[PDB]
């Protein structure tokens, strides 16, 4: 009846959306060379336990040639099990049979470049297809991957892929939760290139591991905001259960029918059943990730390169800005300037103007990506949130991750725990 209780409540989707502050991180899956989910996290700690000193962790991958593949078609066949690999891990314990938003995350590529190895068709449609294809050696038979419209993104530095998904989300507030695959290795620094570049300048080929290469890293990031499918809580219940019951899939009403007609949206074309919000409510946020900063390192009258003291206040004060609403403040920062960078020489000084309390000569709080882990590559600021993920989630603390690859702009990235000083019982980051 039109003027009770029960009309007031909602039978619809949410149709507007206030502006977002964080998303939720609902699942992490990863891999990194021969590492996998919590094991890299694990050898970065076991770094600090052996060298106080953040200068002199070095690299966590195995030089031991009897414990990485060597011979090319070893490489070739590790690269596509550690894709499938991330894609399992992150995905396994999600929501089935419901289309994921997916945006797929690779290096950059120029399309008009000279004497591509394969044509931009080719290239396109094995980038679209890339991630729904997974799925297959993944074992993950119920997941449905629907690639979000321009969600194919081909960027040395993809970390402005946060903000747009903030915005993303701001503007279809049905929309509860997006994943982000982002792929990095040799094989598509290859599959992008043109025959001008010889691949094994790229690190390609049989041999030991040259400096340099790129580090196969694949991470399966899912952000949301996952009150938004308490309208759906309304219908489950009239739902018929499949007679496989562990089978989310909508199949129909039950006898009963729901009291006000379903109304599908764009991200919701169906009903959920019972089934499918048990796994979705089984999935504990793991983390907040708050709305990034983003701050340019130039001048704009002359285009160059703030100077020392100018480009220490201007990152001094996007970290205030990045870190004020973390509760509580940073425990360590993952930063990443790319290879033969030295980033703290500019985040020391400005860290300290900003007056936080991390020490970045600390091998606890401070954490190169590139030093410990090697180029990650268009994966890094996905590495960076994962990895940050992992720690504000087991320890109840806050990170900020900081993507530095860029010489004219810096980007910061909070991450908090949602039940600071709390840490979990069951670490989820196993394999």
């Amino acid at each position: 009846p039109r003027g009770s209780h029960m009309s007031a409540d909602a039978y619809h989707a949410p149709k507007t959306s206030p502006r977002l502050e964080t998303l939720d991180v609902l699942s992490i899956g990863m891999s990194l060379d021969v590492f996998r989910q919590g094991q890299v996290w694990k050898a970065l700690q076991e770094q600090n336990a052996v060298q106080a000193e953040a200068l002199h962790v070095g690299s966590i991958l195995p030089m031991d040639p009897k414990k990485y593949p060597t011979s090319a078609d070893d490489k070739d066949m590790a690269y596509e099990k550690r894709q499938a690999d991330a894609l399992e891990l992150g995905l396994k314990n999600f929501l089935e049979k419901w289309p994921i938003p997916t945006v797929t995350v690779v290096r950059s590529w120029d399309p008009s470049t000279p004497n591509l190895r394969f044509t931009p068709e080719e290239t396109r449609e094995s980038l679209s297809v890339k991630v729904n294809d997974l799925r297959v050696p993944a074992g993950l038979h119920w997941h449905r991957i629907a690639n979000l419209q321009d969600g194919i993104i081909c960027n040395d530095t993809p970390e402005g892929v946060l903000e747009a998904l903030f915005s993303l989300f701001e503007r279809n507030p049905d929309l509860p939760a997006v994943l982000v695959y982002a792929n990095e290795g040799f094989n598509m620094a290859g599959s992008l290139s043109s025959r001008d570049v010889p691949l094994k300048s790229l690190g390609g080929g049989s041999g030991p591991r040259v400096p340099g290469t790129l580090t196969d890293t694949m991470v399966a990031l899912i952000v949301g905001r996952p009150e938004r499918v308490d309208w759906l809580r309304q219908f489950a219940p009239y739902t018929k259960v499949n007679e496989n019951r562990i089978d989310p899939e909508f199949r129909g009403w039950g006898w009963r029918k729901p009291p006000v007609e379903f109304r599908p949206t764009p991200f919701i074309p169906q009903p959920w059943t019972e089934r499918a919000l048990e796994q979705w409510d089984a999935l504990p946020v793991l983390a907040r990730l708050h709305r990034p900063v983003s701050v340019p390192l130039t001048r704009p009258d002359t285009g160059e390169r703030l100077k020392r003291e100018a480009l220490t206040a201007q990152l001094a004060a996007a970290w205030k800005t990045a870190s004020a609403g973390l509760r509580p403040a940073p425990a360590r920062l993952f930063y990443d300037g790319g290879l033969n960078a030295t980033p703290l020489a500019e985040l020391t000084p400005a860290l300290g103007a900003a007056q936080s309390s991390l020490d970045l000569l600390d091998s606890r709080e401070s954490y190169d990506l590139t030093q410990r882990l090697g180029d990650t590559g268009a994966a890094s600021p996905f590495v960076g949130i994962a990895l940050a993920t992992m720690a504000s989630y087991l320890n109840g603390d806050s990170s900020m991750v900081m993507p530095l690859r860029r010489k004219d702009q810096a980007t910061l990235i909070g991450i908090s725990s949602p039940t600071p000083g709390k840490k979990p019982a069951h670490d989820p980051f196993g394999v």
